[PDB]
């Protein structure tokens, strides 16, 4: 049966890497991207109405998945609902993508309050950073990244596509470290490898989101990601537990059930 076997499927990922929950959407012959990413959002927007409730603190990054949820998801009347943002977005996205515009898309629908995201993601030194860090006007939002209840994340892949969004924001010499170390991925506008681990240094302690540290303790922390330039990505994320709860696809999970079997 195949419904069966989804759940097979889905039990087998969870206790695989330890991931708390997730959804794997099937893929349909008669798919196009178009229907396929409305499946994955639709399923992903339930998913989410049904985790609010009264009184949480909710973190948003940025990007496409999350535009495409935030557009479906429907209304519903819960109280003193805070959102916050975890992470900019790089320089040249879609404003529908930008986190400040999914706050508050995301305000209208659960008429919450929001913090929004000022400070550009990548500074130029540590010094710089450490200034918007520690100062005193920071300082609601970096505690409150230490007691969000609910993570909604999109993940990054650093395939030369996944790169192109970065172009005005990272230089010539931090792509050329990223690569040195061996660099898949991005959650949150933090780099890692194929562990999930944060490497190159220098550009952590530069940005100006959320710590990996902090957001692997969220209650509940929801990725949506899929797509085949995506697998070592979302490979990375479950190594590493940075996230526990998964919305993919069929297709993308069987992919990375097989780069790990490498």
């Amino acid at each position: 049966n195949f419904d069966t076997n989804m759940f097979k499927l889905e039990n087998y990922v969870k206790e695989k890497y330890s991931l708390e929950s997730l959804e794997i959407i099937p893929n349909e012959f008669d798919d196009t991207p178009t229907i396929l990413s409305e499946r994955i959002s639709q399923v992903a927007a339930g998913v989410l109405r049904n985790l609010i409730d009264d009184n949480m603190k909710i973190g948003f990054s940025w990007g496409k998945s999350l535009s495409n949820l935030v557009d479906l998801i429907h209304s519903k009347s819960v109280r003193n609902v805070h959102f916050y943002p975890l992470a900019g977005g790089p320089s040249h996205i879609h404003a529908k993508y930008h986190v400040n515009t999914l706050i508050y898309e995301m305000s209208r629908k659960f008429h919450g309050e929001c913090t929004f995201m000022n400070a550009t993601i990548v500074q130029e030194n540590k010094l710089l950073a450490d200034g918007i860090l520690q100062s005193r006007y920071f300082e609601n939002l970096k505690n409150s990244w230490k007691d969000l209840d609910i993570a909604v994340v999109g993940i990054g892949d650093f395939s030369n596509k996944g790169k192109h969004q970065w172009l005005d924001m990272l230089t010539e010499d931090d792509f050329k470290e990223l690569t040195k170390v061996k660099t898949v991925g991005e959650i949150c506008c933090r780099f890692f490898d194929s562990k999930g681990k944060e490497v190159y240094e220098n550009l952590q302690e530069r940005t100006i989101a959320i710590s990996l540290e902090d957001l692997k303790n969220i209650p509940q922390s929801l990725a949506v990601a899929y797509g085949d330039t995506k697998v070592s990505s979302i490979l990375s994320v479950l190594r590493a537990n940075l996230v526990n709860h998964l919305i993919t696809d069929k297709n993308t999970i069987l992919k990375v059930l097989e780069e790990d079997g490498d």
